[PDB]
């Protein structure tokens, strides 16, 4: 299935690339790094978890920004290859004001953009070189490059004219993106 994008009308005139840069600047970096994960404040969480589920979500420690990844996800924690997120991601949703987690599915109250039918898939054995790992860990760490590259490849696979340098409105014109009510 080809990529499909939903977006808040607010961002219609933004390029996908520019939106991702800005969102990442707003989320910042949760400092999910050696020596810097010392409590539960920058781990994020799995649904149902603790180390697997159909969602991973994390809140910014710098702002209200948050994201949710939907799919079939597994985190190795200390087990070799350590600190690898692997499995499949179908959807990534970016925005503000995370809700749920506790019997409810994670969801953003302000879902700004959502990218679905991503068909990302990574095996455990790929370790931290897996596309799933790099995409999500990038977002955690203030670098939306990996996500941008993946969306870019999925748009181009539809047609070489479509890319992250298109606006959301451009992609809606091309039938690939859709404004949220
Ligand atoms: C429940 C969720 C998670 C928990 C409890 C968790 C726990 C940890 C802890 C405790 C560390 C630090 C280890 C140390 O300082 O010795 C760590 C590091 C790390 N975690 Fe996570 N983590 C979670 C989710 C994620 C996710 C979703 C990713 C990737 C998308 C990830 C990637 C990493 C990476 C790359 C490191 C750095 C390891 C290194 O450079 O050696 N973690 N994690």
């Amino acid at each position: 299935m080809s990529i499909s994008i939903s977006y808040s009308a607010t961002y219609g005139g933004n390029t996908v690339a520019q939106y991702l840069t800005d969102w990442s600047a707003y989320f910042g970096d949760v400092n999910h790094r050696p020596g810097e994960v010392v409590d539960g404040t920058n781990t994020g969480g799995f649904n149902p978890g603790p180390f697997d589920g159909t969602q991973y979500a994390i809140k910014s420690t710098a702002s209200d920004a948050a994201f949710v990844a939907d799919g079939n996800l597994h985190y190795t924690l200390f087990s070799n290859p350590s600190h690898t997120l692997w499995g499949s991601v179908d959807t990534i949703s970016l925005g503000d004001t995370l809700a749920g987690g506790s019997g409810s599915n994670y969801n953003l109250v302000s879902q700004e953009v959502s990218f679905t039918n991503l068909g990302l898939n990574s095996l455990k054995e790929e370790g931290r070189a897996g596309e799933v790992h790099k995409v999500v860990y990038g977002l955690m760490s203030g670098d939306s490059s990996a996500l941008a590259g993946e969306i870019d490849a999925l748009l181009k696979a539809i047609d070489p004219s479509l890319s992250v340098n298109s606006t959301f409105d451009d992609l809606a014109a091309a039938g690939v993106a859709h404004v949220n009510p």
